[PDB]
């Protein structure tokens, strides 16, 4: 399949060179896989989700997304126009309030919930969890992310937007998950993106167009935008049978575009997510 005039992030992950505008992908498009979006919620009624998204858990008064952050990330995962895996199933877990904040104890409970909730969902091709959040270092938050990964879920987390080493931020500093940095359309490291040895992969993160609340769209930037690219790619590869939840992060790094990025400090991987699609 080919999506012409696609968002630059989608075209980048289906090309070995920057500057293209077509997203090449296999028609399976992640059908049979499931992706939990642990964020501010999802506006599941948005036409771009085609009825494939639903809220399953909230830790506040409502399950509605009153911020837009979670709706934006979920659209990058699997919306029709702006998504990597255009046929996956989306589940929303609202651990952040409508201001974009949340306590660590609530974020931990959300991860434990996903580990248990997947056992009563029909996801024959596997389960992915996308965490576009984080804060200061916390061993308890790292441990919860390691538990979710150990339970059989491919966990992708944002590296952070501090332009610093991600080793002082959680859950980005947990080695067993997949920590995602951000890049721009010129194959440069995003000026805000964290770095360090704990990073596993880079994804498109600057000026990312996706869905928004009120049935609209808008373009925002952050490592919170790069993570759903990797989460969507994992569901796309797992549906194709290329990898499993336990080894998806390693397979993505093994098959990524290598050396294409600039302004990468020494000690940080120079790897860019890539789907290796050949018609
Ligand atoms: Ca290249
Ligand atoms: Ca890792």
């Amino acid at each position: 399949a080919a999506q012409t005039n696609a968002p630059w992030g989608l075209a980048r992950i289906s090309s070995t060179s920057p500057g293209t505008s077509t997203y090449y992908y296999d028609e399976s498009a992640g059908q049979g896989s499931c992706v939990y979006v642990i964020d501010t919620g999802i506006e599941a009624s948005h036409p771009e989700f085609e009825g494939r998204a639903q809220m399953v858990k909230t830790y506040y008064y409502s399950s509605r997304d009153g911020n837009g952050h979670g709706t934006h990330c979920a659209g990058t995962v699997g919306s029709r126009t702006y998504g990597v895996a255009k046929k996956t199933q989306l589940f929303g877990v609202k651990v952040l309030d409508d201001n974009g904040s949340g306590q660590y104890s609530t974020i931990i409970a959300g991860m434990d919930f996903v580990a248990s909730d997947k056992n009563n969902r029909n996801c024959p091709k596997g389960v992915v969890a996308s965490l576009s959040l984080g804060g200061g270092y916390s061993s308890s938050v790292n441990s919860a992310a390691a538990r979710l990964q150990s339970s059989g879920v491919m966990v992708a987390v944002a590296a952070g937007n501090n332009n610093a080493d991600a080793r002082n931020y959680s859950p980005a500093s947990e080695p067993s998950v997949c920590t995602v940095g951000a890049s721009d359309r010129y194959d440069r490291r995003s000026s805000f993106s964290n770095y360090g040895s704990v990073l596993d992969i880079f994804g498109p993160g600057t000026d990312i167009l996706s869905t928004w609340i009120g049935g609209s769209t808008r373009s925002i930037s952050g490592t919170s935008m790069a993570t759903p690219h990797v989460a969507g790619l994992a569901a796309y590869l797992m549906t194709l049978g290329k990898t499993t939840a336990a080894s998806a992060c390693r397979y993505i790094a093994d098959t990524a575009n290598k050396g294409d990025l600039s302004n990468i400090p020494f000690g940080t991987v120079n790897l860019l997510a890539y789907n290796n699609y050949q018609a």
